[PDB]
């Protein structure tokens, strides 16, 4: 019947992964979401006139390697790489998330999107141009998002879907 996409949302602790995913699915902003909850969220959506199913895995757990986490990641068709623009270490870590995904996919061209989250915060420490240059060198799109104001949430997930469709 209707297509399903496995989206995986990766990024450092407290970048807004669950806030983004919950805003897309449930249309509200979470203030203090339980940071151990790793669950899968679904939504029916119309993208370029195609009704589709989003299965969104919102990563949590521990900073540790597991055979079981390789398996969940290998099921993923595309990945949002999320940093907050007020945390330069969250952006320093994007490199390791891309490396870890290349290892399990044993692929250079995995549908990915770079997300600079918390675009509403005054206190920016990571500059758009640097984020842009990183996405241009990975060959992936870049979207600035605020889970609070909902700016760029839709277009971040939809751009990932459109990256997975271009992939075959
Ligand atoms: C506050 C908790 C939270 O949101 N976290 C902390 C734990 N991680 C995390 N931290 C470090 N390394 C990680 C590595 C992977 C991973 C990847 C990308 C591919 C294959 C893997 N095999 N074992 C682990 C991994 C992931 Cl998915 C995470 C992670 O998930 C994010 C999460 C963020
Ligand atoms: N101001 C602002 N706060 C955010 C945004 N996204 C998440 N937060 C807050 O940042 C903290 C971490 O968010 P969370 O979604 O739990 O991070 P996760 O560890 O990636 O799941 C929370 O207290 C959120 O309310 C955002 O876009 N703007
Ligand atoms: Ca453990
Ligand atoms: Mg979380």
């Amino acid at each position: 019947g209707m297509t399903e996409y496995k989206l995986v949302v990766v990024g450092a602790c407290g970048v807004g992964k669950s806030a983004l995913t919950i805003q897309l699915i449930q249309n509200h902003f979470v203030d203090e979401y339980d940071p151990t909850i790793e669950d899968s969220y679904r939504k029916q959506v119309v993208i370029d006139g195609e009704t589709s199913l989003l299965d969104i895995l919102d990563t949590a757990g521990q900073e540790e390697y597991s055979a079981m986490r390789d398996q969940y990641m290998r099921t993923g068709e595309g990945f949002l790489l999320v940093f907050a623009i007020n945390n330069t270490k969250s952006f320093e870590d994007i490199h390791h998330y891309r490396e870890q995904i290349k290892r399990v996919k044993d692929s250079e061209d995995v549908p990915m999107v770079l997300v600079g989250n918390k675009s509403d915060l005054p206190s920016r420490t990571v500059d758009t141009k640097q984020a842009q240059d990183l996405a241009r060198s990975y060959g992936i799109p870049f979207i600035e998002t605020s889970a609070k104001t909902r700016q760029g949430v839709d277009d971040a997930f939809y751009t990932l879907v459109r990256e997975i469709r271009k992939h075959k």
